[PDB]
């Protein structure tokens, strides 16, 4: 028996006996990121350079990409009637849902993250995070303030050579690939399980200037191990989906720690560390900010960065233990 | 005036006077390439794991995506009617062509390369190079062993957030986009040339410990610059063909050089290193193994390796300096 | 607000208070009919004319299509769970479901409807009919022996010009487009009334010399008209799907009477003439054989066939009397 | 060993000794067909209907999918270089080419035929014809009123169950299919013959009233054969393009023959009747008004209509004798 997104999410909402809101706000998220990955794709581009004629349309229009992913994203999420509250990364406040389309979800998402890498082509995705609405209070931006150990579902979609689509729910995480021929995505790995430990490790070594010693000193142990095994591989792609990605299939450790720039990091709480956060825990990982769990920070700003660090146990926990020796 | 990659080929098959059989050869490779995009996105994954039914068979029985990949190029490649000999990094030996399939050129090519991305669905990409046959006697196996000099094309497909294919010939560097939709590729950026200097480097430092000392000076100036400048961000997706193509249109450095346990480089010299070589070069980059430019290189064995180090002219001659200072 | 089929068939689930067994029998027809319509397109037919070399599979098999379909209707109905007895037009026995996937429906269908047209790659389409299991007994064939009057639901897929899903239920008729670049279906045309009257006869002219003479009259009154207006115009494309669609959308009549060859006519009564009635008359429109109304005729042989007569009321009742005026 | 559309027109430029110009008109031809093949499966719908939001539009404003076909063709055509003079069903007046982009060929097309089908979706099709250029004069209108005997070459793509072109040169007919999943086109049926005779008969009953007795007394013997063989079968999409491609596949007739209300017949002479009349001699059929080969009119309006009757060799014979007996 295969078994599609569609139905898996449905016979786990049977046994966790929901109403089946939460349900249909999944099926709509599914919808959104085929309609970003046929996008992504480039499909009918061929509209765009001319081949019926550049008469095409009569005034002003094209869209960039993560603009319309943004636009697919809200407008397929109200569309669900799931959600009363969405927090995107495009957007300086957190959008509320009108009361006809109202549902009880508070949705937080990226919706097209490792921007860098769009026109190189490179493997770019959407984050997404859900929460169940905690007030009788009428719908505000305190409702997506939540720590992502309040997350009900969690996970993303990834556009690389092939599309993927990973979630994670509290009985574990789940891998879903897209086939484009029928538009429907293929459970094709079943409750998933990171390595305990692994050899590779994932971080922009250009702030090695600006690291701490902790972050300084674990790198060198990557590359000269005292126990003179072999040294771990390096990959860094630049789309923070992709590198997690392959540090949950692949096991091993991701880093984007603190900065001068950054003091307090790069990458966003409620949409890009949360729900990747909520991943890694699911399926056995560690993420931290080096002091306390990515998961149990209450945010106070819904783009409030933070450092994070995640990954197989044994490689997180090595690097915890350098920021305590040295602390 | 939209521009198709078939069209472009077969005007700048007029303007060379040409016979026609190069053409027919790119046209060919254009079908392997749409072909290997298709597989490499999954279309129709649902039959493999049961939609139809007919399920006993998932397991380790059926064909990678890399031998698929390889089957389609020769047999598009023979069915050209231009080729008479085929290097592959999947066989052994050149493959030398039926005399009634016979055509004068010689192809080398890498039909999918950046495997260890393949299950983490990272870029990867099919590198390609073509050569016209010098000699006039049978056919064989040394007809492939040319320096890159020689090339008459050269280039390759990424497969990534969307399909690109770039061919770079005599008189510069185009890139088409895979419209998807009509199978067809759509000339995205004509005559490419790659900026002067970039602000990217590509290395795996996890070979840091097996580094020769300009490497390493090199990395330690991209990190804490001398002179005070901004240091260099790093990038390392794992696929050739994705740095590669990041370093073409980002600009920048990527480097494979020679360490102690690949005392020659990793990557091959006729389908990974002159391809990219003569790309970079016709782009006005440079492709050096630190002592010398790659395509000079008189091959000696077709699967022989290389160090290379190419992108941007002034970031690799900064490299280069560093390499004289160490007679 | 778009609605897609999987958005519309829950909302409407909710409001019939459904426990969701029918609506996750739903999708699953859905995606039968995605799978179908891509193989019916011929997406990825270069593999059986030799794309990859004729070495792809190392023993016997290629399917035919109405094959292929078959297989993919009764698995994705098994796997639905929603099913106890499945009636297929290909088996000659009722499929029946194993205790461990049998839900409480019976569905009858016509897999790939209008096989004379394959071949020349005319319109052709699945016909499917829902029924509720309406005894306590162990699941056998009586269970699909009902009336067409009991239908819970019923419809078909066009696979014509574009792939068209038409869905009929207690409410009314609602037809969705198929969109392949992202695999969903798209309310396009909502709560559909079929016009009274109409200007289009559609039968096989063929059986001229064995038509009773109900037939007979009326057919030269479609063309030379008693009251002097224009003539209606004729189509029959020879698939039953596309020549009903074309009745429910445009009016007029679609005929398919008793012969020699066949006496009882040649459409079967289960899963082609039950639910194109099903859906004639939740559009205001009529089914006859001439003598009563299709759906309230009980089944005795799963593979019964039925004289038919659907279309505009107007039109219907005009023949209906001229039987009447002869009788 | 696999062969695709555009390595077939390639070398039989080859064989013809083409200077290479009309190879390219027939390769941009392709495009336009794959291109119009999207549009109609309908890709992108979704977008019309608000997937992505931006949601005023749906209302009588936007590119019917005639217009959008009618705009690839000329400029996928004139793209090619091959071409002096366009002629179209929709346009009043031939296009004449600018002197810069101008070739020698002549181009009669219908975009899309079959528009009493397109909200109905049932098949329809392209139809084009191609001529080399006649005088010195400068291009004109007049360049196109040449009879079907001089076409160079003429066919058809029809969008039904699948895509398919069929193409029909000086040295017989062949068929190609569209893989939609590679944009190719793959041969898959060699040197098309019409069988001598069919048993279906194709035309529209409706207009019984204003036939000639020939057709009249045709119909009857097709319907109660004096002979006493079995009646032939009756078949009318309402596209000519699928009409006719049944024609040439199965065999038979297939009937527009002038009638009162259509004194001239219907279908156009240009871009219509001769595509067709081409196709069917190349494949050993007939094409005739009844009195004369259509292929030898001399036109004398670009709009000109023709009566045509078409198909196996045997069953036109029979007609024509009928026309014959009626002196
Ligand atoms: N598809 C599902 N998968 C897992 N849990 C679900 C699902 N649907 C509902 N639930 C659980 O039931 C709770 C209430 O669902 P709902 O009744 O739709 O708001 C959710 O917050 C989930 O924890
Ligand atoms: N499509 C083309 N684009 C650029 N150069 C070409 C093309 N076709 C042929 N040539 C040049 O002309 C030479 C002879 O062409 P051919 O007769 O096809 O072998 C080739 O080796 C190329 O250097
Ligand atoms: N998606 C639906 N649309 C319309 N009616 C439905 C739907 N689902 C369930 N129902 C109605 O509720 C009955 C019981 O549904 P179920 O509880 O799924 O067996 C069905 O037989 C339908 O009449
Ligand atoms: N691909 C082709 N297939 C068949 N005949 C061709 C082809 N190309 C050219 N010809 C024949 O050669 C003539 C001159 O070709 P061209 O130089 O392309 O105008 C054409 O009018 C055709 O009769
Ligand atoms: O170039 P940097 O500073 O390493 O940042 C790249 C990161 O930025 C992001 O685009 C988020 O902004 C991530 O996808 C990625 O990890
Ligand atoms: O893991 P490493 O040693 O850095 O290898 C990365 C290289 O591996 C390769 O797959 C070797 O073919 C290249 O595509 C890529 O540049
Ligand atoms: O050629 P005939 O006798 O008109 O039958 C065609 C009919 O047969 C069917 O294929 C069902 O057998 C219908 O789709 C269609 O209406
Ligand atoms: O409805 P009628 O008069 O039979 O016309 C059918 C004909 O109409 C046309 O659309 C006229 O272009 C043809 O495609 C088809 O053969
Ligand atoms: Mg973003
Ligand atoms: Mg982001
Ligand atoms: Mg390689
Ligand atoms: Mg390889
Ligand atoms: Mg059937
Ligand atoms: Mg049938
Ligand atoms: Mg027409
Ligand atoms: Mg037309």
């Amino acid at each position: 028996n295969i078994v599609t997104l569609t139905r898996f999410v449905w016979e786990e909402g049977r046994k966790a006996r929901g109403t089946g809101e939460m349900t249909q706000l999944l099926n709509s998220l599914c919808t959104a990121v085929k309609a970003i990955s046929t996008a992504v794709r480039k499909a009918g581009i061929a509209h765009l350079y001319g081949i019926a004629g550049s008469t095409n349309v009569t005034g002003d229009q094209v869209k960039k990409l993560d603009v319309l992913s943004n636009d697919l994203v809200i407008n397929v999420l109200k569309s669900s009637f799931a959600t009363c509250v969405l927090v995107s990364e495009e957007d300086k406040n957190a959008i509320i849902v009108e009361p006809e389309k109202r549902g009880k979800y508070v949705v937080c998402f990226d919706p097209l993250d490792g921007s860098s890498n769009i026109d190189c082509l490179v493997s770019i995705g959407t984050i997404f995070g859900i929460y169940r609405k905690n007030s009788t209070d009428e719908p505000s931006e305190k409702d997506a303030l939540q720590p992502g150990r309040n997350l009900v579902a969690a996970g993303y979609a990834l556009y690389g050579s092939a599309t993927m689509l990973v979630l994670a729910m509290v009985n574990g995480v789940n891998c879903f690939m897209l086939d484009p021929a029928i538009g429907e995505f293929i459970l094709v790995d079943r409750d998933v399980k990171i390595k305990k430990k692994g050899s590779i490790y994932s971080i922009n070594e250009g702030y090695a200037k600006e690291f701490d010693p902790a972050i300084t000193e674990y790198i060198q142990r990557k590359k000269f191990p005292p126990d003179n095994s072999a040294p771990y591989g390096a990959r860094y792609v630049g789309s923070m989906v992709a590198d997690v990605h392959r540090t949950l299939v692949y096991g091993g450790i991701f880093m984007y720690p603190a900065n001068k720039k950054s003091p307090k990091g790069k990458l966003r709480l409620l949409y890009e560390c949360n729900p990747m956060a909520y991943v890694m825990e699911k399926a056995g990982g560690l993420a931290t900010t080096g002091k306390e769990a990515v998961l149990d920070i209450v945010p106070t700003d819904i783009h409030q960065r933070a450092p994070i660090i995640l990954g197989s146990p044994e490689d997180v926990t090595e690097l915890l233990e350098i920021y305590q020796k040295h602390a």
